[PDB]
């Protein structure tokens, strides 16, 4: 399965890197790294693609949870393909023990006795654990800031600080550019929803998608309900609708879009009249790590079509 004839170069971290992460909201733990990890088990898209984006894809032994290479950014696909273990049937404690990771990167739910075990467990095996802060739960507002720190932390762990800062700066400069070029204009009114059956799952101010809208100076709609009625959508009347789509539901994309467009109550809504309804991949707006760049582009391009005449990017 692995290529055992090629092993990552030993890179010492002097001085040692101390990182703060959390097992739960408000429950921090500290980890100290004296060397760049050589054998990483990475759970879910943000873990996998962020480490790849930093240039350290070769250090990943397992990168599990992406359904297919097509979901990975084109420029990261080659590195993705080299990862020895990808199949979720390896995402169990017994298989991960066999792999002998020295760093495990995942979500809050990844590191309990129901799954891959706690930081305390792994620290006794001389490994470290890093947990995405944006995976700690919906009770706290999820922000772009959490994603930046996430990228920055991984940058410190892998001695890729320069690469991390460049990536972060690209995103920050992009947001700030957009807001500055349009400050004299009326802020667009945006709606972020995911379609689940015949219902509109709402993403409001406490979600990252909401925060991306707010960061970009949009007027983000939020009725503070797990769902928004077609009736409330008519009243709120967004200039632009973002349709959030999860990964398994890519195959239903055209059916989703057609359900939203070819409606009755919705036909009067500005976003529909002016054909401003765009797909927004969940993987870019829910603990996305490096893929936050994709959502910034889609949202800024959809919010401000006059600033970005080239159009809103498509993802499958």
């Amino acid at each position: 399965v692995e290529d055992h004839q090629s092993t990552p170069v030993h890179i010492k971290l002097q001085p040692p890197v101390t990182i703060e992460s959390f097992v739960r909201r408000g429950e921090p733990f500290e980890s100290t790294y004296t060397a760049v990890p050589e054998r990483v088990v990475a759970m879910w898209q943000n873990s996998i693609e962020t480490i790849i984006a930093l240039g350290e894809g070769d250090r990943i032994v397992a990168g599990m949870g992406i359904p297919d290479r097509k979901y990975v950014r084109p420029e990261y696909r080659e590195a993705y393909d080299k990862i020895p273990y990808k199949d979720l049937k390896y995402a169990n404690l017994e298989s991960v023990l066999m792999m002998k990771p020295d760093l495990l990167v995942g979500w809050k739910s990844t590191f309990t006795n129901k799954m891959l075990q706690t930081p305390t467990f792994w620290q006794a095996r001389l490994a470290n654990v890093y947990i995405a802060e944006s995976s700690l739960g919906a009770q706290s507002a999820l922000t772009m800031d959490m994603e930046y720190k996430y990228i920055r932390d991984l940058g410190r762990i892998f001695n890729r600080n320069m690469e991390a800062e460049r990536l972060i700066q690209e995103m920050q400069q992009s947001v700030a550019y957009t807001v500055a070029q349009t400050a004299h204009e009326k802020p667009p009114k945006a709606l972020f929803i995911e379609v689940q059956g015949k219902h509109f799952r709402l993403y409001g101010h406490k979600t990252l998608a909401g925060n991306i809208g707010a960061s970009l100076h949009a007027d983000v709609i939020d009725t503070e309900t797990p769902s928004i009625s077609m009736e409330d959508v008519v009243e709120q009347n967004p200039d632009v609708i973002f349709l959030i789509v999860s990964d398994g539901e890519y195959s239903q994309a055209d059916v989703i879009m057609n359900y939203v467009l070819t409606q009755s109550g919705l036909q009067g809504v500005n976003a529909l009249r002016n054909k401003r309804v765009h797909f927004l991949p969940l993987l870019a707006v829910y603990s996305p790590g490096i893929r936050l760049l994709d959502s910034i582009d889609i949202v800024s391009h959809g919010l401000y079509p006059n600033l970005y005449p080239e159009g809103v990017p498509d993802l499958i």
